[PDB]
């Protein structure tokens, strides 16, 4: 498991010049209290703002991710689990769909959702982080591998 503020230190050299990130929450996931607060203190350390939608049910996601981009002007979308609302295919294809065609590459928790589009995801084994990247998406938005990653970059086959 890759922490919140791992996560988007990573996502700051991923996506160049990233000022502001959605994350869509789901409301019954576990953590809450925890993971929230590390959120608004992954965005000061990083520079980047992190702006929280919730939701709670499938009909909540289109309204919440409109939202995000209408309020806020967000750049890419974070997805920090998929425990429950966020492991449904349905959510999934509408928040891909509706970030590639806003310009947002997805920062996804698992393969599952680069597999539909999402750019990239991570994992933490012995030796540290590796990427996990959807190479044809990824490439068409611009992605960045940081060096140091150069070689613990792998695509995912489709």
């Amino acid at each position: 498991e890759v922490t919140p503020i791992q996560q988007l230190f990573l996502i700051k050299e991923l996506k160049p010049g990233i000022a502001r990130i959605g994350v869509i929450w789901d409301k019954n996931a576990a953590n809450r209290d925890e993971v929230l607060p590390q959120l608004q203190r992954a965005s000061a350390a990083t520079g980047i703002k992190v702006v929280v939608a919730e939701v709670a049910s499938l009909q909540e996601v289109a309204p919440q991710f409109r939202t995000l981009l209408r309020d806020h002007q967000v750049e890419a979308l974070w997805v920090l689990e998929e425990s429950g609302l966020l492991g449904q295919a349905a959510a999934r294809s509408f928040l891909i769909k509706n970030a590639t065609q806003a310009g947002m590459p997805v920062f996804a928790p698992s393969e599952t959702w680069l597999k539909e589009g999402a750019c990239v995801t991570w994992r933490k084994d012995a030796e540290g982080i590796r990427l996990v990247v959807n190479k044809a998406v990824a490439e068409a938005m611009g992605i960045t591998i940081p060096a140091k990653y150069q070689d613990r970059t792998a695509f995912l086959a489709m």
